[PDB]
């Protein structure tokens, strides 16, 4: 019933830009939308996002956060490992790669999400949401060696996943940072569960 | 260690708008973002809500109440949870419960509420509270519930069982054109997890 008419570019950076949608809404009245891309899509999405459980032997299994300073937020944020996806990569190597270069953490893939939208009354951004294990009782996962590209600057938080919502709203309280929706949502499934 | 020096406007909508931000690397080196943010936040804690509204009923499973609308940004129809703008002046909870009676018909209870959490903090400052809300489905308020939807909205309801959420939602997936958001698939796969 509803459809796009036209995009008209408003105005193009070299990472993102902002457009005028016109769509048809379900009474057959034309209207307008500001919509923001980004301007890197090639892919079936622009990024992955991780969900990387660190399972480690006797100990509680923990899901590996990052945290950055976002520079839309002006602010820092705690975040599942993430990026985007490099033209002609398969999201599950996006999902491997970011983790690694994010954390120094090698996983398995257990399960990869269709493409996901990330703010879709805002833009057409879109992930895919790879969960990924850590066998933290290997070798190469001893000592996590974080390869991060040029001017990413981000630091690893493990966080027990039986208990995440509660160490979340903590390090909110104490530590004034953001935390990512989808780490929120995450958490609260994990407590609203059964 | 890291800052916001600058936000320069490049474009501004009348709901949207793209900044160039200057900020300060770990290094002590300045740097460049395209960042975006909305033009309707005023004092509020965050821009929006998302609700997670949780249908009970004697003798019957918890659903996740859902909507189905069409976005411009995707070019097509998305399945979230509840959500929209906090009006100035109005609490998040206060949003968040009117949203989902406008969207959903529903009456909830509200049964929490998120700090501000980040939709998409690489791209832009928007925030939303997550608000978990229950919904009495015995009481008559509930039974037959009808959106009351503001002007140009456009609204399905779609009521999912909390404990079988992540495969009736790929099944939906598999049987049309739309997208699923991030946020309800991250709180559907960790009811997997869980
Ligand atoms: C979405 N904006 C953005 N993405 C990546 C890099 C950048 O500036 C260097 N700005
Ligand atoms: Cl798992
Ligand atoms: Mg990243
Ligand atoms: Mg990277
Ligand atoms: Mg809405
Ligand atoms: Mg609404």
């Amino acid at each position: 019933k509803q459809y796009i008419i036209s995009e008209e570019l408003i105005s193009e950076g070299k990472w993102v830009k902002l457009e005028k949608t016109t769509y048809m809404d379900p009474t057959g009245k034309t209207r307008t939308w500001e919509s923001v891309k980004r301007t890197t899509r090639k892919q079936t999405a622009d990024g992955v996002a991780v969900i990387p459980v660190l399972q480690r032997t006797l100990h509680y299994e923990c899901i590996v956060l990052v945290k950055q300073f976002r520079p839309p937020m002006g602010g820092y944020c705690i975040e599942f490992p993430a990026g985007l996806i490099d033209d002609g990569e398969t999201p599950e190597a996006a999902a491997l790669r970011e983790l690694e270069e994010e954390t120094g953490y090698k996983g398995d893939i257990a399960e990869c999400s269709p493409a996901v939208c990330m703010d879709p009354g805002l833009s057409n951004c879109t992930i895919h949401i790879v969960t990924v294990t850590i066998n933290g009782d290997d070798a190469e996962n001893a000592r996590p060696k974080p390869k991060p590209g040029d001017g990413e600057f981000v630091e690893v938080i493990s966080l027990p996943k039986n208990d995440l919502l509660q160490r979340l709203d903590a390090l909110v309280a104490e530590e004034h940072l953001t935390v990512d929706a989808r780490v929120y949502s995450y958490a609260l499934a994990l407590k609203h569960a059964n």
